[PDB]
């Protein structure tokens, strides 16, 4: 079976938690703690691996914003470093195309990157590519039909609703259609033909509203709301479903998980956190031994 893995996140200080849900029995395993605490990273997975990048310690003897990249084998339960990225990239986005890591966005201190660079596995090597037209941190990345989506995040100044396209085989960026809300740390992933857009902060307040764009139509349309408001949630796909994972309401670090069911278009409630954190990184691999 495969399971939903949870790396990192933040309450009162960033965490070093991986923990693995298996939605087939309900349960949670702890595995092995990052050997640097971080919140907003994301996840990804490359050849059954577990891939950790960027994110921030915020501790209370100090905030170091991360350009590692950190490698879990469930076979071995151990994380290994890879080579760091160009830059520091706290609430970073990441994307997977043909076994490569995209990594966009995010922040260093108060510089808000528009740049990207990929990561290629049998090389241990990071290379830049074209940067994207808006510096976006919390930005949302998806993958469908091997191009890249940023979706959202904020620029430095405001909470942005554009999102734009990445053609690798052009190397360039193209703006499409702006969602119909604002947000920034909003969960992003692909369900079937559509990239979806779950919670996320609009400068006022954290949403509950959930998106999806049609790559065929060009359009963006709305679908059930969540039932927990949520920014700085971790989100993806497992077996058909998105889940969505933690994150923070203005009130409180949740340890809700939902999932969404697109054929009756609706979102359930399916376990808890063992903590209430968010900023988590999230991603779906093989069981552990
Ligand atoms: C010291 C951290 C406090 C912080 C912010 C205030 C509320 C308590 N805290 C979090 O819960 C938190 C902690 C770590 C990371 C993140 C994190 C992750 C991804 C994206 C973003 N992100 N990126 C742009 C924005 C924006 O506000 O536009 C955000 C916030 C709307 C989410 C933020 C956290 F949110
Ligand atoms: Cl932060």
């Amino acid at each position: 079976g495969r399971l939903i893995y949870t790396a990192g996140g933040y309450f009162r200080q960033s965490l070093s938690y991986l923990e693995a849900y298996n939605p087939s029995n309900g349960s949670w395993l702890r595995l092995a703690d990052l050997q640097v605490p971080r919140s907003g990273l994301a996840g990804c997975v490359v050849g059954g691996l577990l891939y950790a990048v960027g994110g921030r310690n915020n501790s209370p003897d100090g905030n170091t914003d991360s350009s590692a990249l950190d490698c879990y084998n469930p076979m071995t339960n151990q994380w290994s470093p890879c080579a760091s990225m160009s830059v520091p990239r706290n609430r970073i986005g990441v994307g997977v195309i043909d076994g490569h890591i995209y990594a966009v966005g995010g922040s260093h201190g108060c510089i808000h990157h528009s740049s990207v660079e990929r990561y290629e596995p049998e090389r241990d090597e990071w290379h830049l590519v074209a940067p994207m037209l808006t510096r976006r941190i919390g930005v949302g990345v998806a993958v469908l039909n091997r191009l890249l989506y940023a979706v959202g995040g904020f620029d430095g100044t405001n909470r942005l609703n554009s999102a734009e396209c990445y053609y690798p085989e052009r190397n360039e960026w193209r703006m499409i259609t702006p969602m119909n809300t604002i947000r920034s740390g909003a969960g992003v992933c692909v369900l079937h033909n559509c990239i979806y857009a779950a919670g996320g902060y609009d400068g006022q307040d954290q949403l509950n509203s959930v998106e999806r764009y049609d790559v065929e139509t060009e359009t963006w349309t709305f679908v059930a709301p969540m039932r927990h408001h949520r920014s700085a949630l971790g989100i993806t796909v497992h077996q058909g479903k998105i889940y969505v994972l933690g994150g923070y309401d203005g009130h409180t670090f949740l340890d809700s998980v939902e999932c969404y069911d697109p054929d009756s278009d609706t979102w359930s409630e399916v376990t808890r956190m063992t903590s209430g954190r968010s900023g988590v990184g999230v991603a779906v691999t093989m069981e552990p031994c």
